[PDB]
């Protein structure tokens, strides 16, 4: 029997497990970033956060199921782990998965778990349609349980073809790449969700033109000077904190006169004559507080 | 029995490769479109994306050529995987005795050049993109590694010693998959970086507006505060300004795209209505920011 055979499978599995650990770290980082984004402006990142969380928990449940099968077969072979020429039995799995030419309930459970993952994921995204459906194609191609036809014409059963008669390390590698598929689908899904949100924020559908002339007191026919600037209108924007100093008095009576109902910062403050308004709008973006200065005047 | 699992893994990897590659092509196309719409913004992102596209496609084509060379020797058909078991030509062609032949060393050099310039392109192990750099290094590395025994194996050997032709093919397919996955992660990171630069509140200043303004006296104040966009790199593609029916604001004249504002300084003979449309190309679509304001001048 080929000594180098099933050693190749071991190298597959080692590379795949290392990559999967790195991918899980990156995915957890991305989820933490999303939760931080939901912390400030929850309105913008809400749906993104919940759908990403659902993907996270589905992916984790499914990954843990696969990993349980992997640990099962690891116990099956024995304590020798980095030795691979030993995982050659092709016995425990089939008798753990099928009855003669029929599925065992747990094998049925395994396949229906796969199908459940796919269908809930795609229905979360909006199946085969809507925004980013090519991702649905990717997931379908990755987890597809449709019975395949062999080159010899037999429509072999999906689990039977995928798993029967194979060395324990072989199905171990199969499951490792299934896990890698789950991690890749995660990484991609968080990518699309956050990207779609960002594009929903950058869209100049969110803006509105304004006039920012130095002074409105334009005398008799003198040459004009002014500008057009894209004032923000998207109500989803919300200054996380506001400090709004008046003419050196009554720093921002809290929502007594300021109202961020719309992104129009309606200030219903009082007055006595000439006035200036100063302060800072604190936006907690991506884990950093940024102060946007305010220095304006009013009669 | 005959380990067709290698063949199945290879075929799935290849199908995933076309799907991922189509996605990558589309992603770069979208970057190209955005760069066409707004070159100053997506300029660096598009340049880095096209450099990594060149590098990735060169590397992918090299590996694909090696894979094709291998699948030449297999025979007339390309699915009878049990036939693909000789493992006698490829091992011959990479190396003689211990030392690499001057093509295997070229292969490893290609891998290492790819990783080196890719990392140096993505900043580096430090700065941003660090986790992605870790993924690249872990996926692509030829540091000589030690087997079960405490003895060091050369990378090309340990990965490509007498392994069945289909096994080597599947390993190379995994390498291709890593290249494509790295492509998509890289493009996503570059785009996310650009967007998050665009949504940064460091891009804004604060303006106000009211119905009339002055009140000569202390009565009240129904003002509002807005986030004017002061990003230099954002600019309309089309600027149609039929202010009050007279002309297109002398397009060469006062309307100035030099900064984000449109530094209008037009004529003055009374109260003036400025009206028109701002046309921003965004992901293809022609978004239309209407402009409709009044500035009054005594004539």
């Amino acid at each position: 029997m080929g000594k180098e055979v099933l050693s190749a499978f071991g190298l597959m599995n080692e590379k795949l497990e290392a990559s999967n650990e790195k991918a899980n770290n990156a995915n957890i980082n991305a989820i933490q970033a999303l939760e931080q984004n939901n912390a400030e402006n929850p309105d913008q990142f809400a749906e993104a956060f919940q759908k990403s969380k659902k993907v996270k928990e589905l992916s984790d449940s499914f990954y843990n199921y696969i990993e349980g099968i992997k640990g099962e077969v690891m116990n099956q072979v024995g304590e020798d782990k980095k030795d691979y020429q030993v995982m050659d039995k092709s016995d425990y799995l089939d008798q753990k998965f099928f009855v003669g030419d029929n599925y065992k309930p747990e094998g049925e459970e395994f396949v229906r778990q796969i199908n459940d993952y796919k269908t809930q994921l795609v229905e979360l995204l909006g199946g085969k349609e809507g925004t980013y459906g090519e991702l649905v194609g990717k997931i379908d191609g990755n987890f597809n349980t449709n019975d395949v036809v062999d080159r010899e014409g037999v429509t072999r059963k999906w689990l039977n073809y995928n798993f029967e008669g194979f060395p324990y390390i072989a199905s171990v590698a199969k499951l490792s790449m299934m896990q890698s598929d789950i991690r890749a689908t995660e990484q991609e899904v968080y990518a699309e969700m956050l990207k779609g949100q960002l594009k929903s924020q950058i869209s100049m559908t969110n803006y509105t033109t304004l006039l920012e002339q130095s002074k409105g007191a334009y005398y008799q026919g003198e040459s004009f000077d002014g500008a057009i600037v894209l004032g923000r209108k998207d109500a989803s924007t919300r200054p996380n904190e506001v400090e709004l100093m008046l003419d050196g008095r009554k720093l921002s009576a809290s929502e007594f006169q300021i109202e961020d109902g719309k992104v129009k910062l309606k200030v219903g403050a009082g007055n006595a004559g000439e006035h200036k308004i100063t302060g800072n709008l604190y936006f907690d973006q991506d884990g950093k507080r940024i102060a946007v200065p305010v220095s304006q005047v009013f009669s």
